[PDB]
């Protein structure tokens, strides 16, 4: 019944934000399955084409999630590109999350959903999917959620020119065959490939690769990104994972872009989200909702 769940979550547009929408436990369950085996049979390294639309965290923020497809189009009208961490920190993980598989069942080949270093159990059982799961269903389904997760895939390539992924780039990645080799379903390792790609900052006062305040994976510079981008003949590297004022920001003279999709960042910031428009000519625009 993927139409009536889309229609419940749908209705609370232009309430309050805060309202709830709670879906049925086997409504939830069915969308886990149905978009694993999805993910599953998907590559790994999604291949993509122009046009879409590209957004970065929501952590949660289900009304600021209803407002992007207000100001993008709600599915199939845009094609869209999720860069990760769809849960934790916001009060509606569970109605961002739910929409967001429902609309991949629903358009598999036209909404895609990368994994962020969130859409892992040891990290969303402190930050607080668990305990939203936990006091509105049961650890069952949070395990289930788990296993969905896991199935993610982990980066996408725009046109052959625009790399994508939640964190950015490792030292371990020599060949994008290394990205397609990583099998599934897999928890995220505590460093690596597979770490880093979900992990990694860019730092503009670090030359090659830092330490990550974060205590976890690395910081790469300017020059990391110049010699990665030749390499592979790319353009551009999309990334999220860090909040940014104005929704997007760029870096190594425009070849990173950051980009943030949860305006006003679990109410500690007054950031705003962006949301990036790829054309068929891979002009890249950008749409912007203030606080
Ligand atoms: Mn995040
Ligand atoms: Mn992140």
């Amino acid at each position: 019944n993927l139409d009536s769940i889309i229609g419940r979550l749908l209705e609370v547009q232009g309430s309050r934000p805060g309202k709830n929408v709670q879906l049925t436990e086997n409504e939830i369950r069915g969308l886990c399955l149905k978009s694993r085996e999805i993910f599953l049979s998907q590559p790994i390294l999604l291949e993509l084409e122009a046009p879409l639309k590209i957004c970065g965290d929501i952590h949660g923020q289900y009304y600021d999630l209803l407002r992007l497809f207000e100001y993008g189009g709600f599915p199939p009208e845009s094609n869209y590109l999720f860069l990760g961490d769809y849960v934790d920190r916001g009060k509606q993980s569970l109605e961002t999350i739910c929409l967001l598989l429902a609309y991949k069942i629903k358009y598999p080949e036209n909404f895609f959903l990368l994994r962020g270093n969130h859409e892992c159990a040891s990290i969303n059982r402190i930050y607080g999917f668990y305990d939203e799961c936990k006091r509105r269903y049961n650890i069952k389904l949070w395990k289930t959620f788990t296993d969905c997760f896991n199935c993610l895939p982990i980066a996408a390539i725009v046109d052959e020119k625009i790399f994508c992924c939640h964190g950015g780039l490792s030292p371990d990645l020599q060949s994008m065959e290394q990205i397609r080799r990583i099998m599934r379903p897999t928890d995220v390792p505590d460093q690596g490939l597979l770490c880093d790609l979900l992990w990694s900052d860019p730092d503009k006062d670090v030359q090659g690769w830092g330490e990550n305040d974060r205590g976890v994976s690395f910081t790469f510079g300017a020059e990391v990104v110049a010699k990665f981008l030749h390499k592979h003949d790319l353009d551009l590297i999309c990334r999220a994972h860090q909040v940014v004022e104005d929704g997007y920001e760029f870096f190594a003279k425009r070849q990173l872009v950051t980009l943030f999709s949860a305006p006003n960042y679990c109410g500690e910031f007054d950031n705003a989200g962006a949301m990036m428009s790829v054309d068929e000519t891979l002009m890249c625009s950008f749409q912007i909702l203030k606080p």
